[PDB]
């Protein structure tokens, strides 16, 4: 039983916040839970509405109350610096002028190294793809869906082949199809039936995934929220996105998850969208359309 392993060196682009031992830190179990969620959403591209087989694989990989986990997650390394940084869209009020709430957080540019490991190669591959999906399409920590906790893969090593990290919008669109085709290629060995599963309606999955990019800002300093008032025109990229978001352009986990991606040293505001069924939908789409955001995926 060889112990296959892979290491990821993730670096924050935006501050990571604790949920509310409140000291800032990267807990491996939480990241494993996000990996579980993203594995669910990614495997939804294969299983579709078949939540039972998805349950069997998710239990086989991440474990359960009964089944033991086939994969172990650990923070073997870290370089973290605490700093007080503003919350994504929270706002304290004061006389004359409002002020956004600063809070204790892991500073951007801080990094940490996860050691994925498993006795099964395929399980390590699935966990790796889940972590990659969490890194590119999601984030970590409190208020993660509002652009906090954005991450990038500064470095990667693995005992198994993975999977090409995108350098541009087009490759970023390709990576979704690559992740889905690889996870499906792994799942086909484990299951007899084909990926097809009626109409696209599975909740929170890549079966109904959408991805958007918005804006551009060459420097990291002008990306994250900064200004204490939106009235000034000196707003950062996230401040501008927050301003257009507050504006009545709407014509109205979380279905939408905004974040910051870095492509060839050029930051952008990504927007992940997970369309569902029973919950109730075009308003997010018309909002993204009116703001001029580009929909890189689906191509």
């Amino acid at each position: 039983m060889c112990m296959y392993s892979a290491t990821f060196t993730l670096e924050a682009i935006t501050p990571v916040f604790m949920r509310g031992q409140s000291k800032a830190e990267i807990r491996a179990a939480s990241i494993k839970g996000l990996m579980r969620w993203w594995f669910r959403a990614l495997s939804g591209s294969y299983f579709g509405n078949d939540v039972e087989g998805l349950r069997r694989v998710e239990e086989y990989v991440f474990g359960s109350t009964k089944r033991e986990s086939r994969v172990v997650v650990e923070v073997v390394k870290e370089h973290v610096e605490e700093r007080f940084c503003p919350l994504p869209m929270v706002w304290k009020k004061k006389k004359g002028v409002t002020t956004r709430v600063s809070q204790r957080a892991i500073a951007p540019g801080s990094k940490f190294t996860l050691l994925l490991t498993s006795d099964d190669e395929e399980v390590l591959k699935l966990a790796c793809y889940s972590l990659i999906g969490l890194v590119y399409f999601g984030g970590i920590g409190f208020r993660c869906s509002r652009g906090a906790g954005s991450l990038k893969i500064s470095s990667l090593k693995s005992d198994v082949q993975l999977i090409d990290l995108p350098k541009n919008k087009n490759q970023l669109g390709q990576m979704v199809n690559d992740l889905t085709v690889e996870i499906a290629k792994i799942l086909k060995k484990t299951f007899l039936c084909d990926h097809e599963n009626k109409n696209c309606t599975s909740y929170s999955s890549f079966w109904c995934f959408y991805l958007f990019l918005w804006g551009e800002k060459a420097e990291l300093e002008e990306v994250y929220y900064r200004s204490n008032n939106l009235e000034n025109e000196r707003l950062t990229l996230l401040d501008l996105f927050e301003k257009e978001f507050k504006n009545k352009n709407n014509h109205l986990a979380s279905p939408i998850k905004v974040g910051i991606t870095e492509l060839s040293e050029k930051y952008h505001v990504r927007v992940s969208v997970f369309k569902t069924k029973i919950f109730k939908w075009d308003n997010i789409f018309v909002f993204l359309e009116n703001i001029g955001a580009e929909r890189i995926y689906p191509e």
